[PDB]
């Protein structure tokens, strides 16, 4: 299984520039490459990819998504003079030529098929390609916007004909529309093109009515393509992590491609002139995080716009560290998306619900200079994963993970905890898993040296109570609890400083909003169900709420359908910079090497297909989201009525 993480870059790409006054495009500047790449120098992120060179695009390959009549006449340009260049740029919109620009738009193109082969060859894991000029407005006969050829367009087209896939998914972060990517694949049902956008109601570049939520597609590509237009400025974490629970996630888990392509866009985040975004660098250690479970991993990353250099450097080191696996940063004061947002939204959903299944429900009655704060250090962990299985079971565990060895001051600990508060407790496997518990703990929030953890324990109660009540202390001022089991457990939710999660058999009506207890119904449909609550209940919480550690607890009674568990493990490890630890009730192997494995921060199995979630289920979820959304704003995806 692949490894590593690919960064093509070459600075020959920096060499083509505006050679006119033109405000226009004034902003798109050879030192975003620079700025760029020197980031992820300083930082040690280009250290820790592999170097892949870049190549031209060949005349066949640009003909895959440009006509021959457009490939000539750009092809002219390196003879030109600065007046011809300078008349050839005015017959198109927003961009202007060079004498190098047509070399380096081959090698931008090269670039990412370099990259798409790297991914799809397993020769790496992910990776990113920073190339210019940019691409995804570009349209089969005409550049536009910066945009020469369209580098994403040849990917997902490259990646079908040589790796004969079925399906691709194109994610377009960028703060523009990339409607050369929605023009090349309106009609094809192989890839699904998301894209979020400033719109303003279209009075924003492109200015183009199909830029708007209701371009779905066209013929057998109904569906397949989704506009998310932001139609007001200003859009923050909250709206974009919206966006991607409510609207981009739920289609993607269901799609299932075979591979992800970003069209990376940093000018959606703070400080960018064209875009007027609010979204911290931070985020797209998130964005490219919740997408890593899909494809089993394969990545590409392709960069498009970004016009603040220092937004620019810090949203690509966030990028690449999420891709090399280091642990996310945590997101504070998250909360409702503004009301334009969720209006936006609302609108998407609705259009969308003829064409995706988690959207059904909606179709009828019966179912329903700017400055900010420097980025923290993201340090990956000395062993990621500590594991302890029963005594005596040796397993063969992954590089960066290790068996636990209580130390002195940690077994008075247990002693000193047996007398207060477990009297009659002897049970010597009891109380070695409870130093195994405090043990793994102080490693966990006490060193950057080890990142989270696996304990298979005896009683839930003791070890339940204990690794919580060792967590409350270290400090951590917030603990998320996820529960797969039934019973009540020796968590008090009154406080705020723990949220539980409870999946479980009984239907449970709970009293308060520090409780989301999900009761699905037993079925070949329990895993499109989990799905759907873990995308647009669970993770809306556990981002809002923002804990210091995760909690998981399996009961041994609920261990045999949890082909959801490798899912849900990778996407909460963005809680808490991953800092997570999960009991184990009862020895299984097969369910500890998932657990471990997904910790460690190894490739997670795709689901495939799916039975569509039970009408019940949806239901009951739907009213959960009524009942907590008011809290929990992160959970909302209609405009609230006003009174
Ligand atoms: C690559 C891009 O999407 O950022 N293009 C920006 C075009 C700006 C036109 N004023
Ligand atoms: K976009
Ligand atoms: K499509
Ligand atoms: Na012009
Ligand atoms: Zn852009």
């Amino acid at each position: 299984a692949a490894s590593g993480s690919a960064l093509i870059f070459d600075e020959e790409m920096s060499r083509y520039k505006l050679l006119w006054t033109d405000p226009e495009c004034e902003i798109e500047v050879p030192e975003r490459l620079t700025v760029s790449y020197e980031a992820l120098r300083t930082h040690g992120l280009a250290q820790r990819c592999k170097a892949v060179p870049v190549r031209q695009a060949t005349e066949q390959e640009i003909l895959l998504a440009h006509s021959e009549e457009y490939l000539e006449a750009v092809k002219q340009t390196p003879g030109m003079n600065v007046e011809e260049l300078m008349a050839f740029s005015k017959k198109y919109n927003a961009v202007y030529f060079h004498q190098n620009i047509y070399h380096c738009a081959k090698l931008a193109a090269g670039a990412t098929l370099q990259l798409v082969d790297s991914v799809m060859k397993r020769e790496v894991r992910n990776g990113m390609a920073l190339v210019r000029p940019p691409g995804h407005a570009s349209q089969r006969s005409a550049a536009n916007g910066f945009c020469v050829f369209n580098n994403v367009a040849f990917a997902a087209l490259y990646a079908k004909k040589n790796y004969n896939l079925n399906r691709i998914l194109i994610v377009d972060w960028d703060v523009h529309h990339g409607q050369g990517i929605q023009y090349c694949f309106e009609e094809d049902p192989s890839v699904l093109y998301f894209s979020w956008h400033r719109y303003e109601h279209q009075s924003f570049w492109p200015n183009l009515p199909e830029s708007d939520y209701s371009s779905v597609g066209k013929g057998k590509g109904s569906g397949f393509n989704i506009n998310l237009p932001w139609n007001k400025v200003g859009m923050t974490n909250s709206d974009y992590l919206a966006a991607f629970f409510h609207v981009l996630l739920p289609v993607a888990y269901e799609f299932d491609p075979e591979l992800v392509i970003v069209s990376a866009g940093f000018d959606s985040a703070i400080g960018d002139p064209e875009g007027e975004m609010c979204a911290l660098p931070e985020i797209f250690a998130h964005l490219t995080h919740l997408l890593m479970p899909l494809a089993a991993g394969k990545m590409c990353v392709v960069l498009e716009g970004g016009y603040n250099l220092t937004s620019l450097g810090q949203s690509v080191c966030q990028t690449v560290h999420s891709l090399l696996g280091d642990p996310t940063p945590r997101i504070s004061g998250l909360g409702t998306a503004c009301d334009s947002a969720l209006e936006s939204i609302q609108n998407v959903r609705n259009v969308q619900s003829s064409y995706w299944s988690s959207f059904k429900h909606l179709a009828q009655s019966e179912t329903n200079d700017i400055v900010w704060p420097e980025p923290l250090k993201r340090m990956p962990a000395s062993v990621r994963t500590v594991v302890v299985p029963p005594p005596g079971v040796e397993l063969t565990l992954p590089k960066n993970c290790q068996h636990s060895d209580i130390s002195e001051s940690t077994a008075k600990e247990v002693q000193r905890i047996r007398d207060k508060h477990f009297h009659d407790l002897t049970d010597q496997n009891i109380l070695r898993s409870l130093g195994n518990i405090i043990s793994v703990l102080d490693r966990m929030m006490r060193s950057d040296e080890v990142c989270n953890g696996c304990v298979v324990v005896s009683d839930l109660s003791v070890s339940v109570q204990c690794a919580l009540q060792h967590a409350l202390t270290e400090p951590a001022e917030r603990v998320l609890v996820v529960y797969v089991g039934d019973g009540e457990l020796p968590v008090k939710t009154n406080d705020g400083k723990v949220f539980l999660v409870q999946i479980c058999t009984k239907e449970t009506e709970d009293k308060c909003v520090n409780r989301l207890t999900l009761c699905l119904r037993e079925g070949e449909s329990l895993t499109a169900g989990f799905m759907q609550a873990l995308l647009g209940l669970i993770l809306p919480v556990a981002y809002e709420f923002n804990p210091a550690l995760v909690l998981g607890i399996v009961e041994e009674t609920a261990a045999k359908l949890m082909r959801v568990w490798g899912h849900m493990t990778c996407l909460i490890q963005g809680l808490a910079r991953g800092r997570m630890l999960t009991l184990l009730q009862g020895y299984d192997k097969d369910l500890l090497e998932l657990t471990v494995s997904a910790l460690s921060g190894a490739s997670i199995s795709p689901l495939g297909p799916l039975r569509a979630p039970k009408p019940e289920d949806v239901e009951m979820m739907e009213k959960q989201r009524q009942r907590l959304q008011e809290r929990w704003g992160l959970l909302r995806c209609t405009v609230s009525e006003s009174w």
